[PDB]
């Protein structure tokens, strides 16, 4: 097929432009009846969700958009790749998918990394502290630990805030694997655009990348 | 200047052909009296140090090799880039440096991922079933926890584990933001080289840069 270009707009709008045009994305696809059809624009609404997330941060939190879209990401998927019956464009739909969910689960982490790199000097100390303190000393040879209230929440968020950089790796590995089974039309998607870098794209060169994939598979599934 | 591009070696040696050149290399830097003249030699077994831990990789743990040559690092950016007379070069040296720490605290993180993502999964499920089951309910309304030794030391280890990658993003934005200062050095290093990926570029790949770009160095400085 001919494959054209898109020519992207370089106003940038507010949260409310961009969630409001991710809305009538998202009824756009509830509506449809085609799961493929669904899956194209639940993906579009997620490019609109994202763009919203990043008109939040230019404007001045951007996590809870950024979680809420992931979620959509993930029921997204759902809607097709791994199934026998499974297209080429179904996987490229979610090489699309997992590029999106990848990127913002690394955003998620950057909002709060601060947090991350000092809780995690505190928690080594205070660990080691502890369970040095707990176990009684032995002269001639050298079950449960207790930790103050904020350090066991300063460990369950330090989990959290890493678990989101845990998660972007693992899905963007994902899709660096599912890609080779498409190899063609990524490398071609690459070259138009430039490929995506994990800890260098921001979202702006994703949501373009997005979008840019997206209109070719509605080229290939001749759809408006 | 004119450049020149290195010409390298595709044979592929044992771990102990790496490390005894390394050592060296290391024995070179230990005898010179000037401070660059030592980092320069300093990172050169650096990088022999770095492709001793990937003939391990190549051959079947290369942890500690990485994590020690890790702490050599450190002390060769010591013996210059942050003082008043700090020249360009310096600067250079320090760039290479750090992306080489960067990228190996992200090997070491790698090496150990898989029980990073276990474990995240089981310490958020026992932090907060052990906070709720510390604190009394209250019905019309609706200070130290105790964990079993076995979740201690698996909080430990992971943030042990995550931390690897918190210093890999750290010391990589460093990189980035002081390649800044030497912007066309770095960029006709990146032309004829590649640039270094965060989450990509693999060791080898590591190797060649940082030796291209010492090569450079030893040119400038006129050094053998």
């Amino acid at each position: 097929p001919r494959r054209t270009k898109l020519v992207f707009d370089d106003r940038n709008y507010s949260a409310d432009h961009y969630l409001q045009e991710a809305k009538k994305l998202k009824h756009n696809a509830d509506a449809l009846s085609d799961r493929f059809e669904k899956a194209v624009y639940y993906l579009d609404a997620v490019v609109s969700f994202i763009e919203c997330g990043n008109a939040l941060e230019k404007n001045a939190s951007p996590f809870p958009m950024y979680s809420e879209t992931v979620d959509l990401i993930k029921y997204t998927m759902k809607l097709k790749y791994l199934a026998p019956d499974a297209t080429a464009a179904d996987k490229r739909l979610t090489v699309l998918c997992l590029r999106c969910e990848s990127l913002l689960y690394l955003r998620l982490f950057k909002l709060k990394k601060e947090n991350a790199l000092k809780y995690s000097k505190t928690l080594t100390e205070h660990l080691k502290n502890s369970y040095n303190n707990s176990q009684a000393p032995s002269p001639g040879l050298g079950s449960s630990v207790t930790i103050p209230q904020k350090i066991h929440q300063m460990a369950a968020s330090y989990v959290q805030v890493t678990s989101n950089f845990l998660y972007a790796t693992e899905i963007w590995d994902q899709a660096e694997q599912l890609s080779k089974e498409q190899k063609e039309f990524f490398a071609e998607l690459d070259k138009v655009m430039g490929p995506l870098i994990f800890n260098a794209s921001i979202m702006t060169d994703l949501v373009r990348y997005t979008r840019q994939g997206l209109h070719w598979l509605r080229q290939d599934a001749k759809l408006i």
